[PDB]
């Protein structure tokens, strides 16, 4: 059985920075370090950090006065930021710079009292954080997930309207939403394309190439990782069986029995050791040396804040 590896795969720059922020805080201040929400959506990274003394909480009311609190890569609303500020907390912000960039635009529209529409998945922490940058009652902030949501949205002033997106969406489905937004609201303003980040766009391009060759695609990532689930969905829509798995223990023998080519990739929040264990298990199941596909080069690094070197 041939094993192919997608390229790029695995950690993005914002995840590598966010995990470093927590590790460095642990190293400098000791346990406990509180983290609002899973720092990234990966069970193995979060369980690990928990074992080292990070305590993951959903609400600031769970954190003791005097504590150090880190905000996760996905970002937080101004309400959450203000609640930490008003509390006795020392805060470090692991929000990825590419999320913060969207936040700055939503805050700008808020100050102007002009309405904004976010394309994103309800309930996801990045969407809570981004919607939570808008607070002007004279304007409005609306969420759409699909073209049907667009066809039902009414706004107060469609002449002054802008849109933003979550960073980890499907590139193809978001294109359909924007096409519907521009049909319904021809004066809407946005970025040139969307706010989907380079790592999400690149891993979906890489999974498309992988799926063209492989019969089955395994995506290493946790169930709550949006970007990871997009990679599995992309391969399934190309007619390949694709499974989102946390680790090698999840691989069911029947998924690869009699398969000639299996592809492996990993979401932006999944560490490379999990991919190496998955390859080792595919080799038990008859796979050869893993062959890396050629891929788009990534070169971006985001440094930790100077206070945490
Ligand atoms: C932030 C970030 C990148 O990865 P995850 O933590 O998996 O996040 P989402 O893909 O937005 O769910
Ligand atoms: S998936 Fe993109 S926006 Fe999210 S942390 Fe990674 S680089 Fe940043």
């Amino acid at each position: 059985m041939q094993i192919l590896l997608a390229n790029p795969r695995g950690f993005c720059a914002g995840v590598d920075r966010a995990i470093s922020i927590v590790e460095n805080a642990l190293a400098i201040y000791g346990a406990p370090i509180y983290v609002r929400h899973e720092v990234v959506h990966n069970r193995y990274v979060v369980d690990s950090l928990r074992e080292r003394g990070a305590i993951f909480i959903e609400q600031i009311s769970e954190v003791p006065d005097g504590a150090i609190l880190i905000f996760s890569a996905h970002g937080v609303s101004q309400a959450v930021r203000n609640e930490a500020k008003s509390r006795d907390l020392t805060v470090f912000d692991a929000t990825c710079p590419l999320v913060t960039k969207v936040h700055m635009e939503v805050a700008r529209a808020s100050r102007r009292g002009e309405e904004s529409i976010l394309i994103g998945h309800a309930g996801h922490p990045e969407v809570e954080g981004t919607m939570g940058q808008y607070s002007n009652p004279e304007g409005g902030m609306y969420l759409v997930e699909s073209p049907d949501d667009v066809w039902k949205l009414t706004v107060k002033n469609e002449e002054k309207l802008s849109f933003m997106t979550q960073t980890t969406l499907s590139v193809d489905d978001t294109s359909d939403v924007i096409d519907a937004l521009r049909k319904r609201f021809p004066k809407i303003v946005g970025p040139r394309k969307d706010d989907i980040c380079y790592a999400t766009t690149n891993r979906q391009e890489a999974v498309r190439a992988l799926a063209e060759q492989a019969e089955v695609v395994l995506v290493v990532g946790s169930k709550n990782s949006s970007n990871s689930n997009r990679l599995a969905e992309l391969a399934q829509r190309m007619g390949k069986r694709a499974f989102l798995i946390d680790d090698a223990k999840d691989i069911q023998e029947e998924w690869v029995k009699e398969v000639k080519c299996v592809g492996v990739t990993a979401g932006a929040s999944a560490p490379d050791i999990l991919v190496q264990n998955v390859v080792a298990r595919l080799q038990q199941l008859g796979g050869g040396e893993a062959i890396p596909l050629e891929g788009r080069e990534e070169n971006i690094v985001f440094e930790v804040p100077k206070e945490l070197r």
